């Protein structure tokens, strides 16, 4: 049980240019797609949203009813797709070797560590386990199922029904806000019919990218392209866009709503090397009143001289890049015979390392992260 202080920092934030090298995805009907040509030809969305259409004519709720929501038990809570996608591409297309990373894991795991000296309220719970001389890192998912159902209950007895049903609302005027700003395809093939609402459909990019020394693995969601995808599959990354919405700023707490929505979208962002996000401004009303293009390298600018402890990109990275450190000086490359958890404990302020004591180590090995046919691969090299 080691503990990292709070209060640690990297030298320099030592960047790195992250870069795309596969991708996989989720389409509409929950079915997995792998192939390069294909998920790139049929399952990448199209920023397009007039200046026209933002006149507060838009209701982000309308068509609530239509939702179509996956079921929260089979959203890739394991590492099983990743596993499936990077087996692929080591043998088609890194030589049947295995990619040279030290870290393995998704994004928004990732930007939990890079947004938490900034966010002490949030518990973090992450399982590693070394491999093949490699760290892979996923979410609990006991852990995981039994926080959210405790988070929900939280709110059915602190919420009126009107204002939990306003919050499934708002959880719906996200993905409505996706659908009504993109396009199937580039304008010139699309119908005009095309000029479900849904959480199924998920774009899946993965990089290779870093922090320091580390070498790192990131698979992260990415909602839509801005312009083009170029065919020699060079700087790709920077084509991409991320889509959010929140209320209309009327008031100071809001701003200070923002401010902090804002920072974890630019933890987000930048991780995946994802160059623009637009945010979709509504009212209680959810109509769409106003749309703000960023450029997310402006963003840590735009905070630090906000007229409003105080949220320090340079800091949260800083943050990032020690606990990094600290993961690949303190779990032993070489011994598979164990499984750690890190664990941010937010009423005692403390950030743990910890070897898992009650087996935990067998279902990880055996599902829920390592799988059969993930291993059978890297033995097999
Ligand atoms: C699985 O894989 C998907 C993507 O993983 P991630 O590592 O990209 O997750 P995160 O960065 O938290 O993305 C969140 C997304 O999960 C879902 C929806 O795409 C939501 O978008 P918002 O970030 O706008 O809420 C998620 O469903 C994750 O739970
Ligand atoms: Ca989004």
């Amino acid at each position: 049980m080691k503990t990292l202080s709070l209060q640690s920092r990297a030298k320099t934030t030592a960047l790195k240019q992250p870069k795309e090298i596969f991708a996989f995805a989720r389409d509409i009907d929950g079915e997995f797609v792998y192939d390069q040509k294909i998920v790139k030809d049929e399952n990448v969305s199209y920023y397009y949203l007039p200046d026209s259409k933002i006149d507060g004519s838009i209701d982000l709720q309308a068509g609530y009813a239509k939702f179509k929501k996956i079921p929260e038990e089979k959203n890739m809570s394991d590492m099983k797709c990743l596993l499936t996608a990077l087996t692929k591409y080591e043998q088609e297309h890194n030589n049947g070797e295995k990619v040279n990373v030290d870290i393995i894991t998704y994004r928004g795991l990732m930007t939990k560590l890079l947004a938490l000296p900034y966010n002490l309220n949030d518990p973090v719970d992450l399982n590693v386990l070394a491999y093949d001389g490699q760290l892979f890192i996923n979410s609990d998912e006991e852990i995981e199922l039994a926080r959210r159902k405790e988070e929900d209950e939280h709110k059915q007895q602190s919420m009126t029904p009107e204002k939990y049903d306003h919050m499934k609302r708002c959880e719906f005027s996200g993905y409505k806000f996706e659908a009504i700003a993109t396009l199937p395809k580039p304008w010139a093939d699309c119908s005009r019919q095309q000029i479900m609402v849904n959480n199924y459909e998920q774009y899946i990019s993965v990089i290779k990218t870093g922090i320091g020394e580390a070498k790192m693995l990131l698979a992260g969601e990415v909602d839509c392209v801005w312009d083009y995808i170029p065919e020699d599959g060079k700087d790709v990354l920077s084509h991409y866009m991320e889509l959010k919405t929140t209320r209309i700023l009327e008031s100071n707490g809001q701003v200070v709503n923002f401010e902090k929505k804002l920072f974890k979208t630019w933890a987000q962002c930048f991780l995946m090397g994802i160059r623009k996000v637009v945010y979709g401004f509504r009212d209680d009303s959810f109509f769409l009143r106003d749309v703000e293009l960023y450029k997310t390298e402006e963003i840590p600018l735009l905070i630090k001289n906000n007229a409003l402890g105080k949220i320090n990109c340079t800091t949260a990275l800083k943050w990032y890049g020690a606990v990094i450190e600290w993961l690949l000086q303190e779990i032993p490359r070489d011994d598979t015979s164990k499984a750690y958890r890190v664990s941010f404990d937010p009423s005692t302020r403390t950030f743990t390392l910890r070897e898992l004591m009650g087996n935990e180590n067998s279902r990880l090995r055996n599902g829920e992260m390592l799988t059969s046919e993930f291993k059978q691969w890297r033995e097999s090299i």
